[PDB]
């Protein structure tokens, strides 16, 4: 049994098809955990992901839900529960990103961010204390908008996750009768689909910049001048899923590596 | 020199036919603010505070709406401008209060909560924004559990009011193209008919209390030895909407007495 380590546990990672989500669950693979890979959409990416687990000497199946549906997300963790036996490890990863001054914020927006970004993260760190076991993990994912970073016409999107830090405090006092810590992470820039898909919001005529300069300015952010990384991102949450990171409970880390 | 005055300003507060709310639309109007007293079931205490808005010397209009129905905010704003001609301050006020552990927490019930205190004032936002002279102010309504004070299966409504809290930091930014500021009041317990929903949940072992024990207990909570009331944060709102309130923007003020 090797410190940091994670074998003949079990861990499901929403959103892990690509993306965070993707390294996440390569890691926790890599740290000897079983892994439940859930996606909604990227059948390949969460089979590919899957491949990769099973090739690295861990064990994982796919399994789709779709997030924002409270009854699919029971159903998710009841399949995880009836292919591995168990479970120890909830990370929350699924979410969308949105832009729009205030003025033109429609509903059906603030719906399509709130119900995956907050209300599923919620419900997927219910399910989670229902299913796991004494001396469990949760996960969920913010983002360094919610607090530390202030973008314009960004207040759907860093609200959704500002709800998301409050819960992890309060979950931690709540799933301390199970000895389940709750903790969140709050990513900068990272690159990945997400991150080349809006890089144009975050910077000033960001779009009279192609994307690679885009990411390189994202780069300059941080005082270590690089961009951030999945396996940034992963390498944290591993950390904080270990037997070693049960005095981190409560909390949001920003990983921004030092922008803030 | 009097400080603070809003004479030839008009005023929209939701939720103030009773509690922090009916203070706040009082105020306002002693301050020489004209006033829109929204409620959506509190007809007679919205009247009532009509009348006491008079009385000081003011004009007021008590206004029926349900805040979780956008199409309702729209038709609330429209008339009020219509009644006044102008508005140039909009406090959001409209929330419920939720307790119960996350493993009991259905769907229904987040809903309930965050489609008031979250989407609610959410609206009520991009509504005064759009509505609002230049130079006009928004408030919103968070609370002391949102970041400061953490009580146990409280994860809910706590989540509900930190989403607000990122809101505020950001509209600040996108409400400045019409030189109007945004900000939110936090209140601690304050003495309403909330308070008798959450006192026996913010003092420790509050359940083997009286409720007027658990009202002195959380006197005991603030250094003043005091309980917080409605016109505690009515003078806080009342400063923040005056011109002289403008260089705080974007921020959350926690109004506990010193407990945080
Ligand atoms: N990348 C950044 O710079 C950054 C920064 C701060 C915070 N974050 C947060 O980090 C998390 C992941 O972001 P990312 O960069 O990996 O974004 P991404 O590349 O867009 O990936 C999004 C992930 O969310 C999943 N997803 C989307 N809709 C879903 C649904 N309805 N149900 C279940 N899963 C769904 C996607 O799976 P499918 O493809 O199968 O739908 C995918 O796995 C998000 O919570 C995001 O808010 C990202
Ligand atoms: N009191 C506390 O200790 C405390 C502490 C922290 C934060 N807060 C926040 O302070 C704000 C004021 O609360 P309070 O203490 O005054 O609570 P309260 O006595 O329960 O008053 C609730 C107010 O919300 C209004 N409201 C409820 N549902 C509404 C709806 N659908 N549409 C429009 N208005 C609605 C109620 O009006 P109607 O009767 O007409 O429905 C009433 O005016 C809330 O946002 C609350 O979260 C209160
Ligand atoms: O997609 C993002 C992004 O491109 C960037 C970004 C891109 C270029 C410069 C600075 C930031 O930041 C983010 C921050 C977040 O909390 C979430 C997503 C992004």
């Amino acid at each position: 049994y090797i410190p940091g380590r994670l074998d003949g546990k079990v861990a499901l990672v929403t959103g892990s098809g690509r993306g965070i989500g993707a390294a996440v669950a390569v890691h926790l693979g890599r740290l000897g955990a079983k892994v439940v890979v859930n996606y909604a959409n990227s059948t390949k990416d969460a089979e590919k992901v899957v491949s990769e687990i099973k090739a690295l000497g861990s064990d994982a199946i796919a399994i789709k839900a779709d997030i924002r549906q409270v009854p699919e997300i029971v159903k998710l963790f009841d399949q995880a529960v009836a292919h591995f036996g168990h479970l120890d490890i909830a990370v929350s990863n699924s979410g969308v990103v949105s832009f729009g001054h205030l003025k033109d914020v429609t509903e059906e927006e603030f719906d399509r961010v709130f119900s995956l970004n907050t209300r599923g993260q919620f419900f997927v760190a219910r399910e989670a204390y229902r299913h796991l076991t004494e001396g469990g993990r949760i996960v969920l994912t913010s983002s360094n908008t919610s607090k530390d970073f202030s973008v314009p016409k960004h207040s759907l999107y860093s609200g959704s996750k500002g709800a998301v830090d409050s819960f992890v405090r309060i979950f931690s006092k709540d799933c301390g009768d199970k000895k389940i810590t709750v903790n969140a992470v709050a990513p900068g820039g990272t690159v990945t689909d997400m991150f080349h898909e809006v890089s144009h919001h975050y910077i000033p005529n960001g779009t009279s910049y192609t994307a690679e300069q885009r990411q390189q300015m994202a780069a300059h952010a941080s005082p270590l001048h690089r961009n951030g990384w999945p396996q940034d991102v992963a390498n944290v949450v591993g950390f904080l899923v270990s037997k070693e990171g049960e005095w981190v409970n409560g909390k949001v880390l920003t990983l921004d590596g030092g922008a803030a």
